[PDB]
């Protein structure tokens, strides 16, 4: 029993991490076979992050600008090169503790594993979902560019996320491992805004399930509804539409309570209408939208890596 | 910016877990130098759970009776031993990932990080309290004994916590390392009930200080208040005493900010009085009391290891 905000374990991340510093600026790369990855913006400089031509910026660059450092071994650069937003520079050694990998870019609303690193030294792990609007609601001070995020599939790391940048309301932006922006965001030092968020419905609904699963059930009710009528609640609350493919993601978990997807629809339209009235759900006195259906069956049965 | 429940890496734990089968029953062991640690009732039998006698039932069992297995490698039992409700393996190999490590008996209030295992392989990694009952509000499903909770400095893993037991509440129970039960609960298969719980007061206040130094300051007022006034209304609404003691490991976090301790304590008694009306802390709609001071200043100056 119990459900919590459950991170895979870090240790397989632990030994990519590693420093990159070229000139006066430090962050975090991702150190994979020969390879280290790390936010291309370690080549800028203070006084052009504005606007930084980054083509221009590389050319002017040679191996033995870059200083990279995994534990206190300096590893030795001997080639560079720039994919998208990401920096790829070869090193001489490969990582002896390269787990199983691949890069993933994932879509709105799946959750993964943040490993915050500063310095190329982890300093905590937590989940995030990316939201509808691709940021991130994370945890990160100045140093934590080149934190990753990712998930593990048996004995493997999909890594999916980078860190980049901060917007000005306090959420996150990054990339996927090759270097493309999560969302319209572009890195300089400037300003950007998200687009308006939403809720992540089928996430909600998970949720609710791994409430029943877990012995909550104050919150279902003798009705249901169509998708139609309950998507036109969803928009009133700023929630994202339901689509049947959602409705069959959901399956096993309404397999597995009894309670068909359509029905627990009407309990979360009478919670968005009514909400709680002094009660909890999971310990929670708000609707949470960051587990996923995957994250309800691996947490509620047991899932091991 | 940003406020997360964060876990510390697991890697130095992960290395250490091992799988520890007698008979039918296989839960979770922690393997450090030659030893093996587990809990005591890996040695029992279905049908007298009820109220084992573990000296006796540990006199009839011999080395060759405990199979360890570590990743999917064997380790021969040299040795053996009870220490209150732990058993000790000694194997005839070290383990070569022992990290730097110490055991320690947390009190109540205090956080610490859980490694979710099941069959010798960690599942997640979640951050838990102790509550004031001695109580956990873990994840935990059949098979997760043994797992382990830990803190770490800077390169030194403080184990904490082993896993034994679920109350019929839904709550865990369990032990430090050496064997010794938190709370007033005991190893045998019977219903057995917590201490009514408190809300850690001193987390609370931790957390606030944490929602200012990430920006929101709605909750703030003009006022002040005495410890006596405070106490008073923290006894009426289940909440801890404040002592002079936590008021001085608050210093930190009111220097950073300004606000004085008791000016704090204001605010939250104005919140337990009049509710948050519709807003929320750190994406809370509640008060959250699972941050320590540590926990914040670690995660707002982002402390390595
Ligand atoms: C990340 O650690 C990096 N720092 C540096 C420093 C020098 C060169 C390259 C990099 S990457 C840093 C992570 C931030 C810091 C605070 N919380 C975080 O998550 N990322 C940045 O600082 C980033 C660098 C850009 C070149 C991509 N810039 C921003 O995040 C940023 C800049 C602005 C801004 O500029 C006028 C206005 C408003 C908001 C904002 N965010
Ligand atoms: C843990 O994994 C163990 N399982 C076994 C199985 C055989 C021998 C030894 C052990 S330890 C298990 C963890 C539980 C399972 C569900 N969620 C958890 O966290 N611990 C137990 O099963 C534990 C064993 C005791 C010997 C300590 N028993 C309980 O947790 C328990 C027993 C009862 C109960 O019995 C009548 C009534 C109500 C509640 C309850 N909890």
């Amino acid at each position: 029993s119990g459900f919590r905000k459950m991170a895979f374990p870090s240790g397989k991340v632990e030994g990519c991490m590693v420093q990159v510093t070229c000139g006066t600026t430090t962050l975090n790369g991702l150190w994979l076979d020969d390879v280290v990855y790390c936010p291309r913006h370690v080549i800028c400089t203070s006084e052009d992050m504005l606007n930084p031509n980054y083509e221009d910026l590389l050319i002017r660059k040679s191996n033995h600008n870059f200083l990279v450092q995994a534990g206190n071994v300096q590893l030795r650069v001997i080639g560079h090169s720039m994919q998208n937003c990401v920096l790829k520079l070869k090193v001489d050694t490969a990582n002896p503790k390269t787990p199983k990998y691949k890069f993933v870019r994932i879509q709105p609303g799946q959750t993964f594993s943040v490993l915050a690193c500063y310095n190329g030294s982890p300093s905590g792990v937590y989940q995030c979902a990316m939201r509808p609007n691709f940021t991130i609601k994370g945890s990160f001070l100045n140093g934590s560019c080149g934190s990753v995020g990712f998930n593990i599939d048996y004995d493997c790391v999909s890594f999916c996320y980078m860190h980049h940048m901060e917007l000005p309301t306090g959420v996150h932006a990054g990339t996927d491992l090759e270097g493309n922006f999560y969302g319209p965001f572009v890195d300089r030092q400037t300003a950007q805004a998200a687009g308006t968020d939403t809720t992540i419905t089928v996430n909600v609904l998970a949720w609710l399930y791994a409430a029943v699963i877990n012995g909550d059930r104050w919150f279902l009710n003798r009705f249901t509804t169509t998708l139609n009528d309950f998507n036109l609640v969803a928009m009133k609350y700023n929630y994202e539409p339901l689509t049947q493919d959602h409705v069959d993601i959901l399956g096993p978990l309404s397999a597995q309570t009894g309670i068909a997807v359509l029905d627990m629809c009407a309990s979360l339209k009478e919670l968005l209408q009514n909400g709680m009235n002094g009660r909890t759900i999971l310990g929670s006195a708000l609707l949470e939208d960051e587990f996923t259906p995957f994250d309800v069956v691996r947490q509620c049965s047991g899932v091991t890596f």
